C-alpha cells in the first residue's frame, strides 16, 4: 500500500513529507552528493587528500570547515597513531565524546560509516545519530544510516563515501555522487540521538524498520515521491 504523506519542509524544490503513522518518520526524494568529511584522507596539504582541499576552506590560515584547527588557524595535522599521518583531521557534526577535538577517531569516518547529511536549519526533529533507511529506486540497492553532518541549509541530498558505495552510486568525492534525483530517504527522528557504536544503531534501524513495514512500504512510497 501507499502510505499517507503530509509536507513539512521544502529545500532546493525538494518537499519533506513526514509519514502519517507510527513509528514517527519523514521522507524526501533527492540527489546525493558525496560527503567525505570524516574520512582521515580527505584532505591534505597541496591536495594531497580524496578530495581537493580547497573543499575544506583554506588551509594557509583562513576561513576553514573542513576540520579542527590550531592556534594559529592551520588545520590540526594527524599524528602517527592517526590513520593518515601527516594529512589533516577532517570533522563531522557529529561525534564521539571519548576522542578529543584534535582526534580524527572523534568523527564519523566517511569511508566507512554510512550516513546522510541534512540540512542546517532543516533537520525536522532529528537529532544527529539518529537513524534512517535510504534506499536508491535506480539501482534497488539500499542501506541503514545515521544522521552524521549537517550541511549548507540551502541544499539536501547527501551522503557518506560508504553510504554512496551501498547504494551503488559513483563514490568518489571529487566527481561522483549523482543530481538525479534517484535516492529516497527516511529518517526516524528521536531515534537515537547520541553516538553509539555501528552494530548498535544499526541493529536499531533495523528494529524501526521492521516496526514501520519494511522495504516493502518505502518502495511503494517512493513512486510517490
Ligand atoms: N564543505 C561544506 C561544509 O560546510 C560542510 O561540512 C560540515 O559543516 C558542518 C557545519 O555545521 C560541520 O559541523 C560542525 O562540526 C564541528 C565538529 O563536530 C562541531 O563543533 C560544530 O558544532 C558543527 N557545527 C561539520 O564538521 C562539517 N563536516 C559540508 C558537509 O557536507 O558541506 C559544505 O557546506
Amino acid at each position: 500500500h501507499m502510505s499517507e504523506l503530509s509536507e513539512i519542509d521544502s529545500v532546493a524544490g525538494v518537499t519533506i513529507y513526514s509519514v502519517d503513522g507510527e513509528p514517527k518518520s519523514f521522507v524526501y526524494k533527492a540527489g546525493f552528493a558525496i560527503d567525505a568529511d570524516g574520512a582521515p584522507n580527505a584532505y591534505a596539504p597541496n591536495n594531497g587528500g580524496t578530495d581537493f582541499t580547497a573543499n575544506g576552506g583554506d588551509d594557509q590560515g583562513g576561513d576553514w570547515w573542513g576540520g579542527p584547527v590550531d592556534a594559529e588557524g592551520y588545520p590540526i595535522k594527524q599524528k602517527i597513531f592517526d590513520p593518515f599521518p601527516g594529512y589533516y583531521v577532517s570533522a563531522t557534526a557529529h561525534f564521539n565524546p571519548a576522542y578529543s577535538e584534535d582526534s580524527p577517531y572523534r568523527y564519523i569516518d566517511s569511508n566507512s560509516i554510512p550516513f546522510i547529511v541534512l540540512p542546517g536549519n532543516h533537520s525536522n526533529g532529528a537529532k544527529l545519530g539518529d537513524v534512517a533507511l535510504v534506499y536508491n529506486e535506480k539501482t534497488g540497492d539500499n542501506c541503514y544510516a545515521i544522521y552524521g553532518d549537517v550541511g549548507p541549509s540551502s541544499k539536501i541530498g547527501q551522503g557518506s563515501v560508504r553510504l554512496a558505495q551501498a547504494l551503488k552510486i559513483d563514490d568518489n568525492p571529487k566527481a561522483g555522487g549523482t543530481e538525479s534525483r534517484i535516492v529516497v530517504t527516511l529518517v526516524f527522528p528521536g531515534s537515537v540521538g547520541k553516538w553509539e557504536t555501528p552494530k548498535r544503531w544499526f541493529s536499531h534501524a533495523n528494529q524501526l524498520t521492521k516496526a514501520w513495514g519494511g522495504l516493502s512500504r518505502l518502495k511503494t512510497l517512493s513512486d510517490q515521491l
